[PDB]
């Protein structure tokens, strides 16, 4: 199973930005409250304006993540010196497009700009995670890291910002995203654990945790209001996620059977391999119409599991004659921290001189 074709991954689209005309409000505030020439900070203001322009047209690459993190941090630095939050003196309209409806949503609140940038950091990480083939050591590692980073961004958004500036960033939707991203990180970890020839004991537990994350994502996708918001996207995601629940359950029980093989409990071995084959057959039914990438993974796994089940039953029936009978998850991935105000990720405070 170390050589199994890779399943495709889900990613999220980036949100589209509208206007955030901070410059005139900053100048008014500098003149009225800092008592200084309103044109004394034009270099700082142009540097921030250029950074926003870069962030809202971010390249879909690892450098783009750094741009979003830098801009997110500089918005925190600006807010610490000029009050542009809800109801505050220097607040100006912030407009972004809600991604599922295509409608513009405006709030006079710099933290809404921060929220959308952080969302896009999560979305970009999900894209980068889903782009690699996951066949190289560096590619498997970075894909896992990307999905952990995506989970961390959506979780930070959920916990540290006003709730539901727009419905694409509501707590329930962000929780779906976090679970999906952790499930995909755990799937990347499973692939690596099999290439590293970890103990069947551990591989089964890792795969069981993949199932656990995807089951929670599936539960969320079945919620009628989530299904309504995501529309046809919910149909697409649910088909892939529901198939993966059975696929990785089969992978877990395959490795439980291999543990029985190692412990010379050849009756248990047959029972786990039979359960694995039954779960994989359900995954194959659920994969009707899925792309060739999905079909290739399932066919490869059918060759492994079907052949192991057959040989295990033959060995039991004619050699060992053991009774055939009738898994706790290992969460080893976590959302990785955003650290929005660490100077190593933000660089120097653009407005350090405004004091």
């Amino acid at each position: 199973m170390e050589a199994v074709p890779r399943m495709p991954m889900i990613w999220l689209d980036l949100k589209e930005a509208g206007d955030f005309h901070f410059q005139p409000a900053v100048k008014k505030f500098v003149l009225k409250n800092y008592g200084e020439n309103p044109e004394a900070y034009n270099e700082e203001l142009k540097k921030l304006e250029l950074l926003r322009q870069n962030a809202v047209r971010v390249p879909r690459d690892f450098e783009g993540c750094s741009v979003l993190r830098k801009y997110l941090g500089q918005l925190h630095y600006l807010q610490s010196r000029v009050p542009m939050g809800s109801g505050q003196e220097a607040a100006v309209p912030v407009t972004w497009t809600e991604i599922f409806s295509g409608k513009s949503v405006a709030h006079e609140d710099i933290k809404y700009e921060q929220a959308c940038i952080l969302y896009n950091l999560g979305a970009l990480h999900s894209m980068l995670g889903a782009m690699d083939k996951r066949v190289s050591e560096e590619g498997m590692k970075v894909s896992c890291t990307h999905f952990q980073c995506a989970a961390g961004a959506f979780a930070y958004l959920r916990e540290h910002f006003p709730q539901a500036y727009s419905v694409d960033m509501s707590r329930q939707i962000l929780t779906l995203n976090v679970n999906l991203m952790l499930g995909q990180a755990q799937e990347c970890l499973l692939e690596k654990s099999m290439l590293d020839n970890r103990k069947s004991f551990l591989v089964a537990r890792i795969s069981a945790q993949v199932v656990d994350y995807y089951k929670e994502a599936c539960r969320a996708l079945e919620n009628p209001d989530t299904a309504s918001l995501l529309g046809r996207i919910q149909k697409d995601w649910k088909k892939l996620v529901q198939m993966k629940i059975y696929y990785f359950a089969a992978v877990a029980h395959l490795h439980m059977g291999k543990q029985a093989e190692e412990q010379q409990k050849f009756g248990e071995r047959v029972a786990y391999f039979q359960s694995a084959l039954d779960k994989l057959n359900e995954a194959i039914k659920l994969a009707k119409g899925q792309p060739d990438t999905v079909q290739d993974a399932l066919r490869f796994t059918m060759d492994v599991i079907g052949g192991k089940y057959n040989s295990a039953k033959k060995d039991n029936d004619f050699i060992y004659h053991e009774a055939v009978p009738a898994v706790k998850g290992a969460p080893l991935v976590k959302p990785l921290p955003v650290n929005p105000t660490d100077p190593a990720v933000t660089g120097p405070d653009i407005f350090a001189k405004l004091v």
